[PDB]
């Protein structure tokens, strides 16, 4: 492999069984991306096509409110995933910005590629069931604090 | 056979009639009148609910004693306090029926057994949680603004 693909494969192997062949296959779909702090990866209104795995660093999801003030809705640190998921799944313009908080190392995959990957390596359904279950659990908690 | 639950699942995955029968046996039917509390803050959260009919709400009580509702689940959708559910620990949230409900419930232990017995369901819940997460992101924005 390389360090970034290794990070992703290791994380996946925490949760599911993955052969070496599967690891190569899966890796081909994911692109290495290095960004400096405060680099914008997605803007409100742009078609959202990309899901990010955070190898190193910190991403934030935010929008601009009626006063022109940035409101950050969440972060994603190492081993977490981020996109504007409604826009990603519907293949439509984003509600949110995505921007790096620190220098980051990311792996990126497109919607179409991720859909193919689910078909090719169906074990990944369990990995992403776990990722999304945990992400949603975290979002529920954030709402409690956002309502406080 | 829990017809409503099977129909919903079949919108996302293929499921044999046999596996549908096997899956159904992990779920208990629960009928509850409106305004019945199913979970309280501080109670150990064990149960994930599928709403066959009705509406559940998730809320917490702030330090002024005001109930702050954070989520609803209507027919054909799911609700629990997911952090408490997955960690098998005391709840942050209350769950209460808003209308008279017909529910199907499963415990965390049972649901993990079910994923092992019927692995095709991993895809169903991947999609359920993906959509739930997307909706939660959007709620965060819409609550701030509108």
């Amino acid at each position: 492999s390389n360090a970034m693909h290794t990070a992703l494969i290791n994380h996946i192997r925490k949760f599911i069984f993955l052969t070496d062949e599967d690891a190569g296959t899966l890796s081909a779909f994911f692109q290495l991306k290095k960004v400096r702090k405060k680099e914008t990866l997605l803007k409100t209104g742009e078609i959202c096509r990309i899901n990010y795995f955070v190898v190193k660093g910190c991403l934030r999801l935010f929008f601009i409110d009626e006063k022109g003030i940035e409101q950050t809705t969440q972060f994603a640190i190492e081993n977490w995933w981020l996109s504007d998921y409604m826009a990603f799944q519907k293949q439509q313009p984003a509600d949110f910005y995505i921007q790096s908080v620190e220098n980051c190392e990311l792996l990126s995959i497109t919607y179409t590629e991720q859909e193919n990957l689910f078909e090719r390596i169906p074990a990944l359904e369990r990995y992403f069931r776990l990722v999304y279950q945990k992400s949603f659990a975290a979002a529920q908690l954030r709402s409690k604090f956002q309502h406080m």
